[PDB]
């Protein structure tokens, strides 16, 4: 099966999955200099004050929180989007090392991990059909710098220690992720991909420019994880990214000037 070691990582996926050589693939790195401002863009709407989160998940190549999305709670409208996308999950991406860990990059330049809030757009009535469209989701990526610690992520830092390994879950209710957003919701956004297998191109990227800061305690946490389940040899779940993809024929836009 597909991972992220020597011989099932980003480089084998395209012998399963050849949409991994398409022409709309990500994470991409976005240079500063060539994307384009677009005064049309309008500003992002989040509205997570109804979020329900669910439950914490190990799926093996990362963590996730789960929300409940039977009902417009947790949406995101407005930027580059039509219509309404419901959040469903959240997850990272985080490096073995400070120096690396995220998926896009800024200028090349990498961060020490990557979040990515997943939604779907409701006109498709769910999510198995939302991927097989190509506006069907829209994630939003927040990057993470190593500083100070990100209070609003403790809650999730101190349940990992019961998720180690991969399948295990637990109930995780209340969880408010405003509290994970930076100060800014000045955005890039391209038309991209899932950057894990199956890699459809499904995806309106939203990235925020803005990083957050968590401290080198927190992002330490992260790298206790397992890939492996219970009872097999221990694999540290560290380095799950995939490397930038060639942008081809895409333009990426900038909401700010
Ligand atoms: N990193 S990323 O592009 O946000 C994603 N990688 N895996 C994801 N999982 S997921 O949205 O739950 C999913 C699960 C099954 C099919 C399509 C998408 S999102
Ligand atoms: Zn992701």
């Amino acid at each position: 099966h597909w991972g992220y070691g020597k011989h099932n990582g980003p480089e084998h996926w395209h012998k399963d999955f050849p949409i991994a050589k398409g022409e709309r693939q990500s994470p991409v790195d976005i240079d500063t200099h060539t994307a384009k401002y677009d005064p049309s863009l309008k500003p992002l709407s989040v509205s997570y004050d109804q979020a329900t989160s669910l439950r914490i998940l190990n799926n093996g190549h990362s963590f996730q929180v789960e929300f409940d999305d039977s009902q417009d709670k947790a949406v995101l409208k407005g930027g580059p989007l039509d219509g309404t996308y419901r959040l469903i999950q959240f997850h990272f991406h985080w490096g073995s090392l400070d120096g690396q860990g995220s998926e896009h990059t800024v200028d090349k330049k990498k961060y020490a991990a990557e979040l990515h809030l997943v939604h779907w757009n409701t006109k498709y009535g769910d999510f198995g059909k939302a991927v097989q469209q190509p506006d069907g989701l829209a994630v939003l990526g927040i990057f993470l710098k190593v500083g100070s610690a990100k209070p609003g992520l403790q809650k999730v830092v101190d349940v990992l220690d019961s998720i180690k390994t991969k399948g295990k879950s637990a109930d995780f209710t209340n969880f408010d992720p405003r509290g994970l957003l930076p100060e800014s919701l000045d955005y890039w956004t391209y038309p991209g991909s899932l950057t894990t297998p199956p890699l459809l191109e499904c995806v309106t990227w939203i990235v925020l420019k803005e990083p957050i800061s968590v401290s080198s305690e927190q992002v330490l946490k992260f790298r206790k994880l397992n890939f492996n389940g219970e009872g097999e040899p221990e694999e540290l779940m560290v380095d799950n990214w995939r490397p930038a993809q060639p942008l081809k024929n895409r333009q990426i836009k900038a909401s700010f000037k």
